[PDB]
């Protein structure tokens, strides 16, 4: 068969030279109009299939769920192919270890009420920090990365850190050092400091010192966990990992398992922090721009929850307006616009084309979240996109911010619970304000017109009743 159509490739560098300063997404818009909703682009010598709009993406990821279930391969864009290989973590074992972690993640005890509990507790701690600010203008970027990372910490180590715990501050600094703590100005900051960062003396020394401290912490925590381990009551991720190790007959002193544990915990930290944090940050920017929406949410909190008690996950079912607002925030927020790449597990036939085994495939989630076939005003913030005439929450096929099919976001439940409880506990306790009138606030994704980054903004949290 033939691959889906697309712009003609240059031998060996494919379509890398033919991209626009306009931006990747707008360019994907152009190719789709020119070639349709399934097209092929060449990253160097390697073809990549691009899936646009709700229907094509669901046809692949749901209708042919297994065929499209392959995990992405980022080796693809890796320049060093004058050797090929990949230096893929010390042999067959590390393949073993990564699936050990995946299993542990997939086999790690939901304890939904215990996760809910952890998030309520974090939400309380956040409210006390916000009250202290006494309505001062602030940048909420660091706080929102703090609360989301602290949930991961509580699920991994069994308890949250204090916000100014030295080890917690090193974790947050590592986020900064790895770019998982960026703002609107960050890129001009990096640019200003480029000679420092890239020429001399770089940041590897500072990153090293952070990782050593984090590594020490984790090792000590592992020991303290092992010393009190109870198979009938796994407390957290470390316990579940230890339990699987015990079962595997694994050396308690393995360096491989120790390394593997830390890399898995870093993965969890990174996955669990940035997208959720940025969603909250964007949500409050939208709440500033639409004060009547925010008022309606506060009205619903009052009706269903009241003051007097903290929001609980069970309240969401009774708060369709608030739930719609959060859906809409995620929709317009569009945190992972190109999706996470998949590969097909075998030769795949798709709308009459053939996609060779192990070809990279991007389900462009932005093109579903903005699909006019499913949302009447894709580029306008409107909670009504998720509400019917009776005011009840409406299911929308186009709503796939966590992807779909076999490998939907493993954190989708924790993420949605954080969004619901953080948004409602904050708004129950505070009103918000900024120095910019709503009609003047600009929500366009800053950073070169593309890519990401919500505009950085100032906000006041004004304590209620
Ligand atoms: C608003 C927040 C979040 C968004 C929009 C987001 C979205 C995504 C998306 C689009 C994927 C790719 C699924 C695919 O391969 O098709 C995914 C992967 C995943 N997410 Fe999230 N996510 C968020 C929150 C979280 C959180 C809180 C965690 C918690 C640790 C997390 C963990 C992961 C995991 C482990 C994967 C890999 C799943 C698989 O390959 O097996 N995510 N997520």
């Amino acid at each position: 068969g033939k691959l889906p159509p697309g712009p003609s490739p240059l031998p060996v560098l494919g379509n890398l030279l033919q991209m626009d300063r306009k931006g990747l997404l707008r360019s994907f818009l152009r190719l789709r109009e020119k070639y349709g909703d399934v097209f092929t682009v060449y990253l160097g010598s390697r073809p990549v299939v691009v899936l646009c709009g709700t229907d094509a993406i669901r046809e692949a990821l749901v209708d042919q769920a297994e065929a499209f279930s392959g995990r992405g391969k980022i080796a693809v864009v890796d320049p060093i192919f004058q050797g090929y290989g990949v230096i893929f973590a010390n042999g067959e074992r590390w393949r073993a270890l990564r699936r050990f972690s995946l299993a542990t993640m997939r086999d790690f005890g939901m304890g939904k009420r215990s996760v809910e509990e952890r998030i309520q507790e974090e939400a309380r701690c956040l409210v006390e920090e916000l009250r202290k600010s006494k309505g001062a203008l602030l940048d909420n970027t660091l706080l929102f990365h703090s609360i989301t990372s602290n949930i991961i910490c509580s699920i991994v180590f069994g308890k949250r850190f204090d916000y100014k715990d030295p080890v917690f501050l090193r974790l947050l600094d590592l986020f900064f050092q790895s770019f998982s703590l960026i703002s609107s100005f960050s890129s001009q900051v990096f640019e200003l400091f480029s000679g420092f960062l890239k020429h001399f003396p770089g940041t590897h020394r500072q990153i090293y010192r952070n990782l050593q401290e984090i590594n020490t912490f984790i090792g000590q925590s592992v020991e303290k966990h092992r010393a009190t381990l109870d198979p009938s009551n796994p407390r957290d991720f470390i316990d579940v990992y230890l339990l699987r190790m015990e079962k595997d007959k694994s050396d308690p002193s393995s360096e491989f398992h120790h390394q593997n544990l830390i890399l898995t915990v870093l993965s969890l930290f990174f996955a669990g922090t940035e997208t959720t944090s940025t969603t909250l940050r964007y949500g409050f920017l939208l709440m500033l721009k639409y004060p009547h929406v925010t008022e309606r949410v506060q009205k619903e909190i009052e009706q269903v929850i009241g003051s007097h008690r903290p929001p609980a996950l069970d309240d969401r079912a009774k708060m369709p307006y608030t739930d719609a607002v959060i859906h809409e925030i995620q929709r317009l927020g569009d945190l992972i616009p190109f999706g996470v790449p998949h590969t097909v597990t075998k030769d795949t036939q798709f709308r009459g084309y053939v996609i060779p085994k192990n070809t990279e495939v991007f389900p462009v989630l932005s093109s579903a979240l903005h699909d006019p076939r499913y949302f009447e005003t894709p580029n306008t913030f409107n909670p009504g996109h998720f509400l019917d005439a009776n005011g009840a929450l409406k299911r929308n096929e186009g709503f796939m911010p966590f992807s779909l099919g076999k490998r939907i976001c493993l954190g989708e439940g924790i993420a949605r619970t954080e969004l619901f409880l953080f948004f409602t506990t904050i708004l129950q306790n505070f009103s918000i304000a900024s120095p910019v009138p709503p009609e003047d606030i600009d929500l366009t994704p800053r950073e070169s017109g593309v890519g990401n980054v919500p505009p950085s903004y100032q906000i006041r949290f004004l304590a209620r009743h």
